């Protein structure tokens, strides 16, 4: 089965626990390439009574730094908050608890505000039939593929 976080059905605990960046994809793509502050590595979500720990790393010069952030629920079901490198909210707009997370986030930042969308698996990796639902769901959301970035082959330490 699959939902959304925003939809009736979702059951938030079934997305607690590990997982893995597949793709990351944004309409800023400068901030999800090489040395962005959104290239992350997603470990494991921690699911909360109102909010979600995440456990990222980032990778710098080969060398893998960890990071934790709390997302807190916002007046809106199915929406979190945190604050990174500026303001940012997430839903995910699709999931099949098993295999694949699909989310959402805009980030506001100086007064502006990009799209990144993340394609996180139970593995390391996903089938290229997943990664291609992704495609199409960036695509719903005016993210061209050549903004779209597999990291399938580098999310190890
Ligand atoms: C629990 C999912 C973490 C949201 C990250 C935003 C998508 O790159």
């Amino acid at each position: 089965e699959e939902a959304s976080s925003t939809g009736r059905n979702f059951n938030v605990e079934k997305i607690n626990g590990e997982w893995h960046t597949i793709i990351l994809a944004s309409d800023k793509r400068e901030k999800i390439e090489d040395n962005g502050n959104f290239r992350l590595f997603l470990e494991q979500i921690h699911v909360l009574e109102k909010s979600l720990v995440l456990k990222f790393h980032t990778v710098r010069d080969e060398e893998c730094s960890e990071l934790s952030m709390v997302a807190d629920k916002t007046e809106k079901a199915g929406e979190y908050s945190v604050t990174y490198d500026g303001f940012n909210t997430f839903t995910i707009p699709k999931t099949d608890y098993d295999n694949f997370l699909m989310a959402h986030l805009i980030n506001e930042k100086d007064g502006e505000t990009f799209q990144l969308m993340g394609l996180y698996g139970r593995e390391p990796d996903l089938s290229s039939d997943i990664k291609e639902r992704f495609a199409q769901l960036c695509e719903e959301h005016g993210i061209l593929r050549e903004n779209i970035i597999d990291l399938s082959n580098a999310n190890r330490c």
